[PDB]
C-alpha cells in the first residue's frame, strides 16, 4: 500500500513476562487499527498474532511475530516477542532488529523475574525502554504499589506518566499528566472522553507535572527562556525531551492499560506515535569491516534478512528490514554468501499472517518476500557497488543440549533437512553432526525449548523422534613413563619381515628438557638427540618424535614407517576413549635385515609395542571442563554453591554488585547434561550461565573405573 517516509516509520519491540496480557494487546492495537474487523480472544484462538499451530495449541505465543499498525502519518513496526524465558533467540533478535523496547507490567503480580532478564537484556543492548502496566480490570491491582515496587526497584530516573483513578472491575477512567487531561470510556469500551480532571485531583496531578518537567529538563536543559525555571513548553516539545532522554536511557516513562476493556489503546497510539527515537536517529549499526553504514534512502540498495517463517499454508515467507537504499519488485540484488544474484518480485508488507503486497519499501523498514531460492537466516543481499556481509547479530550461548534420533533408522536425510529448515525458523536450535561422536547434536536454551521443537516435529508435520542423552568426548593419556620392546619376524607370507623396536613412552609438556638417562628397572640408558620432529595432532594434542639413533644404529628412511604405526595405534584408545594426546615417544634400538626388513613389519611392530607400552604406561582419562559463569543473586548463594559442592566443581571466584553476584567456577561437562534445568528450578529460573571450553583435566580413580567397566559391557555384546 502507500510509502512511507522512513522520517514516518517506527520500529518497537514489546518484551513482558508470560501471562502479562501482551499478545492481547497486540489484538488490541490491531483492532483499533481497522486492518481487522472484531477483536478476537486468545481462548478462541481466533488472534491474528497467533497463527502458528504451536501457537494457539500452548495458549501462548512460541515465535515472534512481525505487524504493522497505521495511524496518523505514522506507522509503527510491532515486533511482539514470545515473552518467555526459553525463547530469548527470538528477543535478541527483535531487539538487534528494532529501535526501542517495551516492558508491560502485570498489576496482578507486580514485577517479575521475566521482566528483570528482559531488561538485562535491553541493558545489554543498550536500547531505550517504556514502562506500561496491564491488567487494571483485576481486582489484585494497586497503581501506588507497583509505582513504589519500581521505583525501589530502578533508579528515580523512572517517571509515570498517567495517573488512573479507579481500579480493579470497575476501572472506567483514568488522568492523563503529559497533556493535562482525563480520559473515560463506555463499559464496552473504545471511546475516549477527554473530559479535563476534576478539582479532586488537581493537586496530585500538579505535583506530579511539576515533577515530571522537572526530570525531562534534567534529561536534557532546551535552553528555553522558562524551560526550566518558570514551567514547561506545554507538551510540543515536552515529546522531543523525553524521546531524548531515552535517547541515553535517563528516563523510563510508566503507561497503564487495559486489554480487554481497550481502555485508551489510542492514547498509547498517539504517545508512541508522538514520542520515540527515529530510525536514523540511534547510534547506527556498523558492519563486519567496521565501516559505518547509515541508513539512508540515498543509499546503496542492500537487504539483511533475520526471520524465516515457514508456517504451513502461508508458505516460506522470509522477513528483512532495509539496511539503506530502497527496494523495487524485478530488481536484481547480489547475494553475499553463496552468491547467486538473486531476482526479486513482488514484495509485501505484513501484518502477520495475512500480508498486503507494496509497491516501494524505504530504508530503516521491515518487509517480507516469497518464494525465495537462496536466502537463509542471517543471509544479506545487496546490490552490485554495495558489498555487506552484515553479522552484527550475536545469540547467547547455548546454554542447553541433547542429541536426536528418529525412532527409525531410516529418514535420517528427513532429519537433516526439517532440522535445516527449524535452524532458519530461528537460529538457536543449533543443529551439529559431530563425526567422531556419530551423534546428531542439538543445541537449544532448555528443556521448554527442546520440547517446543519436539512438538513442532512430532504434530506440524507427523515426524517421530526421540531424545537421547549426548555423548561425551574423552580422551585418554599417560602419567607414568615406560619401556616397550618388541621384535618382529614373519616367514608364513613372503618376505621374513623381519622387525625389532625398542622405544620408551612419556607424557608430554611444553617445555620439558627431555633428560637423556632413564634408570628404569635397574637399568640406565643414555639419549641422544639427533632429529627433533613434532607432528601436532588435528583432535588437539601434540606429539613429538625426537629421535635416539646411535650414529646410525636404525636408518631414517623407515622414521615414517614406524610413524605410520604409531599413529595407526593412537586413533584408537587401548581403552574407551577416541584419542590420546600429549605424548612424548623416544626410540633408541633396532635391528635392519637386507631382505626381510619391509614397511608392514614395523607397522605390526610400532602398532604392538605401543599398545603393549600404553598398558605398561599409567593409562588416564580427561574430561573436559567448561568454564560456568553463574549470575545468580545473593538469596540462593549458600545453595548454588552447595549444589556445585556436590557436582564435583572446583570454586575460583565471588564477584559482588548491586543484589546479583556473578560466580566462576571449573566444572566437568559429564554432571552438566542437565544443569539448567536444575539451577533454573532452584533460583526460579531468576539466574543464568555460560559455557565455554577450557583444558582436559584428570579425573578420580571411581569415575574412570566406572567408564572402563560400562565399556567393556558395551563391547561385550560384540
Ligand atoms: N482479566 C483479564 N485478562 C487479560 C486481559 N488481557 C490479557 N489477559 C490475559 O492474558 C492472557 C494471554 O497472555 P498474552 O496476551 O498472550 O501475553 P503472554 O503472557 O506473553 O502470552 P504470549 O504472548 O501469547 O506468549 C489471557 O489468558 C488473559 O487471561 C484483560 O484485559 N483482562
Ligand atoms: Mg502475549
Amino acid at each position: 500500500m502507500k510509502v512511507y517516509q522512513t522520517n514516518e516509520i517506527k520500529n518497537i519491540a514489546l518484551l513482558g513476562s508470560s501471562g502479562s496480557g501482551k499478545t492481547t494487546l497486540v489484538e488490541a492495537m490491531l483492532f483499533e487499527s481497522g486492518v481487522i474487523k472484531r477483536r478476537g480472544s486468545v481462548a478462541a484462538k481466533n488472534t491474528v498474532s497467533d497463527y502458528f499451530p504451536v501457537e494457539q495449541e500452548y495458549g501462548y505465543s512460541v515465535f515472534s511475530t512481525v505487524l504493522h499498525v497505521e495511524w496518523n502519518n505514522k506507522k509503527l513496526n510491532i515486533i511482539d516477542c514470545p515473552g518467555s524465558d526459553d525463547f530469548v533467540g527470538s528477543t535478541v533478535t527483535a531487539l538487534n532488529v528494532t529501535d526501542t523496547a517495551i516492558i508491560l507490567l502485570n498489576g496482578q503480580y507486580g514485577v517479575e523475574v521475566g521482566t528483570q532478564n528482559h531488561f538485562r537484556y535491553t541493558e545489554k543492548l543498550n536500547k531505550p525502554v517504556i514502562f506500561l502496566v496491564n491488567q487494571l480490570d483485576n481486582e489484585k491491582c494497586d497503581y501506588d504499589n507497583i509505582l513504589e515496587q519500581l521505583k525501589e526497584a530502578y533508579g528515580s530516573k523512572v517517571v509515570p506518566i498517567q495517573y488512573p483513578i479507579a481500579t480493579g472491575p470497575g476501572f472506567n477512567a483514568l488522568i492523563d499528566v503529559l497533556l493535562m487531561k482525563k480520559y473515560s470510556w463506555k463499559p464496552e469500551g473504545g471511546a475516549p472522553v477527554i473530559e479535563d480532571i476534576p478539582a479532586e485531583e488537581m493537586d496530585k496531578a500538579m505535583e506530579m507535572h511539576k515533577a515530571l518537567v522537572e526530570a525531562a529538563a534534567e534529561n536534557d536543559e532546551g535552553l528555553m527562556e522558562k524551560f526550566f525555571e518558570q514551567d514547561s513548553l506545554t507538551e510540543d516539545e515536552m515529546r522531543e525531551g523525553i524521546r531524548k532522554g531515552l535517547i541515553a536511557r535517563g528516563m523510563f516513562p510508566v503507561f497503564c492499560v487495559c486489554g480487554g476493556k481497550d481502555m485508551g489503546v489510542r492514547r498509547l497510539m498517539e504517545f508512541l506515535g508522538n514520542v520515540v527515537p527515529f530510525v536514523s536517529e540511534m547510534p547506527k549499526v556498523e558492519n563486519t569491516d567496521g565501516k559505518e553504514v547509515a541508513p539512508d534512502v540515498n543509499g546503496p540498495e542492500s537487504l539483511y534478512f533475520f526471520k524465516t517463517s515457514v508456517e504451513p499454508h502461508i508458505g516460506e515467507v522470509s522477513y528483512f528490514k532495509v539496511m539503506s537504499g530502497k527496494v523495487r519488485e524485478g530488481d536484481d540484488l547480489l547475494n553475499a554468501d553463496r552468491g547467486s544474484k538473486e531476482r526479486i518480485a513482488q514484495i509485501y508488507v505484513v501484518a502477520g499472517g495475512n500480508r498486503v503486497k507494496v509497491e516501494e519499501l524505504q530504508a530503516g523498514d521491515i518487509g517480507a518476500a516469497v518464494k525465495l531460492k537462496d536466502v537463509k537466516t542471517g543471509n544479506t543481499l545487496n546490490g552490485k557497488d554495495c558489498d555487506y556481509k552484515f553479522n552484527f547479530i550475536k545469540y547467547p550461548n547455548s546454554k542447553y543440549s541433547r542429541a536426536i534420533k528418529p525412532v527409525n533408522e531410516a529418514d535420517v536425510e528427513k532429519m537433516m533437512t526439517i532440522l535445516n529448515r527449524m535452524r532458519e525458523e530461528d537460529p538457536t536450535w543449533v543443529i551439529e553432526q559431530s563425526k567422531e561422536l556419530k551423534q546428531t547434536l542439538v543445541h537449544g536454551q532448555g528443556e521448554f525449548h527442546l520440547r517446543t521443537l519436539k512438538w513442532r516435529l512430532e504434530n506440524n508435520e507427523k515426524l517421530q523422534v526421540k531424545f537421547e542423552e549426548p555423548k561425551i568426548p574423552y580422551r585418554e593419556t599417560i602419567t607414568k613413563a615406560a619401556r616397550a620392546d618388541y621384535r618382529h619376524k614373519k616367514q608364513s607370507g613372503g618376505a621374513g619381515q623381519f622387525g625389532e623396536v625398542h622405544l620408551i613412552v612419556e607424557p608430554y609438556k611444553e617445555g620439558m628438557p627431555v633428560p637423556d638417562t632413564y634408570k628404569f628397572n635397574g637399568q640406565e640408558f643414555k639419549i641422544t638427540v639427533r632429529g627433533t620432529e613434532e607432528i601436532p595432532l588435528e583432535w588437539g594434542g601434540k606429539l613429538v618424535f625426537i629421535n635416539s639413533i646411535v650414529g646410525g644404529s636404525i636408518d631414517a628412511r623407515f622414521l615414517p614407517a614406524i610413524m605410520k604405526g604409531i599413529m595407526s595405534r593412537l586413533e584408537q584408545g587401548p581403552l574407551t576413549g577416541s584419542y590420546a594426546r600429549d605424548v612424548r615417544v623416544i626410540v633408541y634400538d633396532g635391528k635392519m635385515h637386507p631382505v626381510d626388513s619391509n614397511e608392514i613389519s614395523f607397522m605390526l611392530a610400532g602398532r604392538n609395542a605401543f599398545s603393549e607400552a600404553f598398558k605398561n604406561a599409567g593409562p588416564k582419562i580427561l574430561e573436559p571442563i567448561y568454564d560456568v559463569e553463574v549470575f545468580v543473586p545473593s538469596d540462593r548463594m549458600g545453595d548454588v554453591m552447595g549444589d556445585l559442592q556436590g557436582r564435583r566443581a572446583m570454586i575460583m571466584g565471588m564477584s559482588s554488585e548491586k543484589g546479583f553476584e556473578k560466580l566462576v567456577a571449573k566444572v566437568p561437562l559429564k554432571e552438566m547434561s542437565s544443569y539448567s534445568t536444575a539451577l533454573s528450578s532452584l533460583t526460579g529460573g531468576r539466574a543464568s550461565f555460560i559455557m565455554k571450553f577450557a583444558s582436559y583435566e584428570l579425573v578420580p580413580t571411581d569415575v574412570q573405573d566406572k567408564l572402563i567397566k560400562d565399556f567393556e559391557a558395551k563391547q561385550t555384546e560384540e
